[PDB]
Parts: C-alpha cells; sequence; structure tokens
C-alpha cells in the first residue's frame, strides 16, 4: 500500500515491480526490499553508519543486551492490536534486530520495516524474510493515508504528521527513546560532570497517550562488549585512549540502560 | 555584498536581515550569521577539538602568508568556502584588517559556532553550487578542501583577483589510509584547473604529526576513506597514546583574468 515517493499516489504492484498512475516503477532488489529513494543525491555519504558499523550495532544486539526492550514492545503490541489489524509499520528498523520479533509476534498482519540504509535494508531483508523492507527517507512516509494500524518508533524521528496520516484511527503508535538514566556509567568514564537531562513529555497533535512506561535494567558487559557498546555512542570520540585501554581490559564493566517508552492511539 | 538566493539580485543590508525588490525574506540570528538557504554536532565538535590543537596550523599559516602577500591597499572582500566553524577564516579576517572576511559553509550548527565565537567575520549559511554573492565582488576566495564549480569562482570573483585551494596531495594521512588499505596504492591526484584562471603559483606543504589516539580518530572522522575503517581499526587506533602520520598540502594561487 506504499505511495510514490515522486507523485504520492498508490503504488499497483506487477509481480516484482511496484508502479503508479504515472507510470513510476520501483523494482525489488534481488533480496526482496523496495528501493524508494531518488536516483542520486546524498547517497554518497559521510557514513558514521557504514557496513562495518551496521554489522557492529547489530553483532551487539544478536547478544541481545536491548532483548528486553524488545520484548517490551513485542507485548505491548501483542496486546493493543486486535484481530482485525492488517499491518504494522517500523519506522527506523535498520537491520531489523527489533522488527522481525514483531513480525515473528504477528504473523496474521504484514509488517513492514522502513529505515534509510540501503546497506542496513539489505542486510535486514536478506535475513528475515518475515518482513517486507522497504528503503526510503522517512521525512514523508511511502505509505498511503490511513493504512496502518500501529507504527513502532525506535529511537528514530518521524513527523506528527505523517503519523496522523497513515495511522487508522483508533491504530497506535509506541515510541521509544532512551531515559534520563540511560549509559549513565559509561558518559561517567569520558565527561567533566555527568549531565542528565529531564525530558519533558511530549505531544502528537491526533493521538491519546495511553500509557507511558520507563524500562531501567543493569547489564554486565564484558571488555569488548562495552567498548563495543562506547564506539557506537555520540561522544565515543572524548573518550582518551587511557579509557579505552581500561574499558577494554576490565573483565566485567557495569552500565544500566533506561528507555522510556510511549503508547498513543490514534482518536477515532 | 550578497546575492539573493532567490533572484539572483543584489541585497539591501537593513539592521538585521537582507532583500531585494522582490519581497524575498532573509533574516539575521541571534548569533549574527545570515541564512540564504532556500555529520552531526558531536563531530563539529570533535573536528574542532582537533583543529584547535593546532596540528593544521601550518596550513592555516602559509595560506594566511600568501593573502598578506597578494592582496593590496585597495581590497575590499575575501570569501572563504566551506568555512565550517571559522577555525581558518577569522585568521585571515584578523590579518586583513581593512577588507571584509566573509564566511560560508552549509552547516547551520558549524556557522553558528562560528558565528558565535568568531565576531570579525561576517558568517552565512548557504550551498556552494551557487555562491550567494554578487558578479565580480570578492577580491580573493580561499577554498580549502571545498566544492566549487570553477564557473562561480570566476564570477565572483574581481578580475586579477585571487583564489587560494587546499587539497590533500598524494603522501597526506598516508599512515592512517594504510591502516584501512589491503593495497597502499593511491596514485597521482592529477591536474586541479581553473578555466578562466591562470595559475600563480602551487606549493606543497608536507610535515608530520604526532597524534594522541583519539586526535587520529577525529582526523580519520574528517576523512573520506573513514567509512571503510574496520571497527577493531577505530578501537586500536584509539587506545594508541601516540599516532604518527604526515601531512601533504596542496596550496595553489591563482589568479583572475583582467
Ligand atoms: C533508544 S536506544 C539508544 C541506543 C544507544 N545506546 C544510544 O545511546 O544511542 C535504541 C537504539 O537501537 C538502534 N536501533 C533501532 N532499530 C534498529 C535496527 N532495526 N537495527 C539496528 N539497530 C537498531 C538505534 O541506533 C537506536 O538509537
Ligand atoms: C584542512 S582539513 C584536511 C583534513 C582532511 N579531512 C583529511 O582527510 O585529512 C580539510 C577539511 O576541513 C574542513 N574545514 C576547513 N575549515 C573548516 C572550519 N572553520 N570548520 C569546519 N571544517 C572546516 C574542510 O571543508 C575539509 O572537510
Ligand atoms: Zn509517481
Ligand atoms: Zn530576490
Amino acid at each position: 500500500s506504499f505511495s510514490c515517493p515522486l507523485c504520492h499516489q498508490p503504488l499497483s504492484r506487477e509481480k516484482n515491480s511496484y508502479i503508479c498512475p504515472q507510470r513510476h516503477q520501483f523494482d525489488m532488489a534481488k533480496e526482496g526490499y523496495v528501493n524508494l529513494l531518488p536516483v542520486q543525491h546524498k547517497r554518497s555519504r559521510d557514513p558514521g553508519d557504514s557496513a562495518e558499523m551496521m554489522q557492529a550495532r547489530r553483532a551487539f544486539l544478536d547478544a541481545g543486551h536491548y532483548q528486553p526492550l524488545r520484548d517490551a514492545i513485542v507485548a505491548q503490541l501483542r496486546e493493543r492490536l486486535d484481530d482485525k489489524a492488517t499491518a504494522v509499520l517500523d519506522i527506523g528498523c535498520g537491520e531489523g534486530y527489533y522488527t522481525h520479533a514483531f513480525a515473528d509476534a504477528l504473523p496474521e498482519i504484514t509488517t513492514f520495516g522502513l529505515d534509510v540504509s540501503k546497506v542496513a535494508i539489505k542486510a535486514a531483508a536478506k535475513r528475515y524474510p518475515q518482513v517486507t523492507f522497504c528503503v526510503a527517507s522517512s521525512h514523508r512516509l511511502p505509505f498511503s493515508d490511513t493504512s496502518m494500524d500501529a507504527i513502532i518508533r525506535i529511537y528514530a524521528p518521524c513527523k506528527a504528521e505523517e503519523l496522523a496520516r497513515v495511522v487508522k484511527p483508533g491504530g497506535w503508535v509506541i515510541t521509544a527513546t532512551p531515559g534520563p538514566r540511560h549509559l549513565m556509567e559509561l558518559k561517567g568514564l569520558i565527561y567533566n560532570e555527568v549531565h542528565l537531562h529531564a525530558p519533558h513529555a511530549e505531544q502528537l497533535e491526533g493521538f491519546t497517550l495511553q500509557q507511558s512506561a520507563e524500562l531501567c535494567y543493569p547489564m554486565r558487559l564484558r571488555g569488548d562488549e562495552a567498548v563495543a557498546l562506547l564506539q557506537m555512542t555520540p561522544f565515543a570520540w572524548r573518550a582518551k585512549p587511557e579509557v579505552w585501554q581500561t574499558l577494554a581490559a576490565k573483565e566485567v564493566f557495569d552500565c544500566q540502560t533506561d528507555f522510556n517508552i510511549h503508547l498513543w492511539q490514534r482518536s477515532y
């Protein structure tokens, strides 16, 4: 039920191509995703998130350190969605560590994983068949209005209007971002005085906060795992050698995680 | 000296904004920079950390020379392309106290930082695609590692004006890329040419550096080949208390035909 990245009209499908009323065709890569981006802009980049690191976030998550969060969302959905659900969408579905679990937990429905990392989507789509992965910029969702029963937003940004447009009325939106104390001990190894900042409750014109939770728990990280984790965080470069030397030789590093989950309904 | 990102016409500077005979709105932010626009912050920051540690001071030093040496009493304007957060621009601005030093970049976060830190430089945010200035207004345009069609170069530059570019030479950061390369081959970068301009001087500037693990990491974060670096390579380099690598800077002094 995609929309045309270009004319924004329903994408009708023929075998393995998507075509819109005005003859815009998008083919499916051999793996199964649907590229939906332009032809040659900014694709050329300044990564940070290229194959190397994707394999990291991935390899890190495959240790399930974050599974609690997935479990939380999965159950969250297993509950709100009724038996009249057709499909859910996962904005920012990276290589789909989280999404494939949602799908495996919602068989009767179609699971979509949108992300903007071609390299990521490729990896996802190849590993997880139970998900229809599409590759595009979510500044304007690649879906027809009122087409989704729920949308999962795990730390990936999005506009309110698009939420209102794509989500059926009575539908859901589930968002999860880091909480104040998320990964303190780590930030504790590199900052002058660690400033945790108290997040203001946000709002989605069009929805209703039906539940707000917090999920905090401690992780016993091994040397590598820690460094690995430090490696994929905004501050990584403030870590002076000493930090990495110790953090890496550390038998067990202790770090707590604090995620902030939300759950709104698309008003009827 | 600006030029409408809209009607491509002159710009009236009235108090804290600019407009033309077109009701086209472009105002001045609280920091002093102007946005004529129709990476992250941790890096603009990590970059500035590295640049301020003074490892590219030589480069800034030499370019300043070029300027002090070529512009005369009649100079007035001097645009810097890709000015980022002002690390080099301002240095010029000082050196040239009689002319106006403009600094441009497409990075608000970065521009803003400089706008706020370097007051002796009129900064603005826009693309390098079409220079935000009127024809033949600049007396010199500095272009350290920035892209810019030679046409805009020629159009905005007063005749007999100058263009100073700075780009990586054959050996630039060898050792770095030597860390993330099976084969150590990266042959002769050739012919940067500027139609409409006549090369007046070419210089190379190579000197060794003694970087600290994090400095190396930040530098690699500024490098085009970074995306190739494996994790083990990032962790390792970061752990090294002292990493050694050379610099290879090519500098061209182009003069605008009369
Ligand atoms: C709210 S937490 C933040 C994690 C990290 N500790 C940090 O400081 O940014 C969820 C993170 O998991 C990652 N994520 C979400 N979906 C993913 C996917 N499908 N594959 C790989 N990573 C994913 C994102 O980088 C996101 O920031
Ligand atoms: C002189 S450095 C050479 C380092 C280069 N990244 C390398 O591969 O070794 C050139 C880089 O610095 C940027 N630059 C010049 N001035 C800057 C400023 N004031 N703030 C941020 N970046 C700046 C250029 O646009 C370019 O990306
Ligand atoms: Zn179309
Ligand atoms: Zn105009």
